[PDB]
């Protein structure tokens, strides 16, 4: 049964609730972004409206095969009427096509649902700047002060440098990058760019990328592996047994792999900076973990919520245990008392 934090009061709207069957009363099913926890349940056989971004729509049509009539894409940053309710989509700074949604209720209440987001100061000069927000459905993935990580730009610096070093030292080395969903495209796009290559990938992954409206994308990616010295692989596959295996397949064209595993937080964030990172090493294969996050750090989340001064906050992540819920409320109280709302 659909949980209360997936429903919007005073509407027939639900958010990211596709895995329950029909929700009685639900006229519209919003999808924040194309990640399988949030979309679990959609197929070709959905005959209710879905509202989502254009990019999310392309992925629904081409990867799950939903029928063009039932996909209502909406532009961002545009006041749009949806069954006589004003809504806006705003960029969530998560993965491609990920949005937050502003709901303007008839009674005067305003609700922001962040889906998955990485809070950023540029959001403070968006449409949100213009009016008060009474309720906040918040991505709480990293709502605990231990969760720090660097800026995406810091991380992209590290990567561009590492890769470019090795390839210039050894011109027969291959860069690999791990992946299992959309998100984090800037890692491989940046590396390839510095190396003067295209990124090479399987057919399915090429298909997923061609739906994302990246400009000039035809110049940046290929399905021809031979022709490319930045490869993508399944994140399952990024290990010594699977990388050795893959190094076979290239047929003596490269004598060294240098992989990157973009991860979120790991406990080695607690004691080690980005400029002081190292890889595991079993012979000629070197696997880097790099904490490129597409979720808010604790500080980033803290600032956003302290600027927004919501009258009420509804967690959407880590809500499944009483301890997590309790720990989160405490932080919400501190923020509110610090900030005087
Ligand atoms: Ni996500």
């Amino acid at each position: 049964t659909c949980p209360f934090y997936k429903k919007i009061p005073g509407t027939g709207f639900t958010v990211d609730a596709f895995q329950y069957g029909v929700v009685e009363g639900c006229t519209a099913y919003f999808l924040t972004h194309f990640h399988s926890d949030h979309y679990a349940g959609l197929s070709k056989h959905f005959t209710f409206p879905v509202y989502c971004s254009e990019i999310t729509g392309n992925l629904l049509k081409n990867k799950l095969h939903v029928q063009e009539q039932y996909i209502h894409p909406l532009p961002l940053d545009t006041e749009c009427i949806v069954n006589g309710v004003k809504v806006v989509l705003l960029d969530a700074n998560h993965c491609p096509g990920a949005v937050m949604i502003l709901f303007y209720l008839p009674n005067g209440t305003v609700i922001l649902h962040t889906g998955d987001f990485r809070a950023d100061p540029s959001m403070e000069r968006s449409l949100l700047a213009d009016q008060k927000v009474h309720m906040l459905y918040l991505d709480t993935t990293y709502c605990s002060p231990e969760y720090t990580f660097p800026s995406q730009q810091e991380v992209i610096r590290f990567a561009i440098n590492t890769a470019f070093e090795a390839v210039t030292l050894n011109p027969h080395a291959l860069v690999v990058c791990g992946t299992y969903s959309i998100g984090k495209e800037k890692v491989f796009l940046a590396i390839a760019d510095v190396l003067g290559s295209k990124v090479g990938m399987s057919q399915e992954k090429y298909k997923t990328l061609q739906c994302l409206n990246i400009p000039e994308i035809n110049s940046l990616i290929t399905t021809d592996m031979c022709s490319s010295l930045v490869h993508l692989l399944p994140m399952m596959q990024i290990n010594f047994k699977g990388l050795q295996s893959h190094l076979k397949k290239c047929g003596g064209k490269y004598n060294q792999i240098l992989a990157f595993r973009p991860t979120g937080w790991t406990h080695s964030n607690k004691f080690t900076r980005i400029a002081d990172v190292i890889p595991q090493t079993k012979g000629n294969i070197s696997i880097y973990g790099i904490p490129y996050s597409e979720h808010s750090s604790y500080l980033e989340m803290k600032r956003f919520v302290q600027w927004l001064k919501p009258q009420k906050i509804i967690p959407t992540v880590n809500v499944g245990t009483w301890k997590s819920r309790s720990t989160m409320e405490k932080y919400f109280r501190e923020w509110k008392l610090e900030a005087g709302y």
